[PDB]
């Protein structure tokens, strides 16, 4: 639940990133960030569970 | 990569919801999902210590 600095500066420069973004570029990143984290959680389960 | 049939249906039932979101609305939800990945990420890094 704590994060690092490291961790807090990512989402921070992200975020300025995000501003500049068309309706568009935000919309296609967002599906594919979903897609990303989905994916992500399974590696995670299956590492956990073996 | 080659997704899960469920995982084809739980990101299908997001594209929808995204694709009635305006410019703000993304860009929002944007960045409250990005925090949130780092936060789970945190989260299984925690889970994976406290096995090994």
């Amino acid at each position: 639940i704590e994060l690092s600095l490291e961790q807090q500066f990512s989402i921070r420069s992200f975020a300025t990133q995000v501003q500049n973004m068309s309706h568009d570029q935000a919309k296609d990143f967002l599906v594919k960030l979903y897609e990303q984290m989905v994916v992500r959680e399974a590696t995670y389960q299956e590492l956990l569970k073996h």
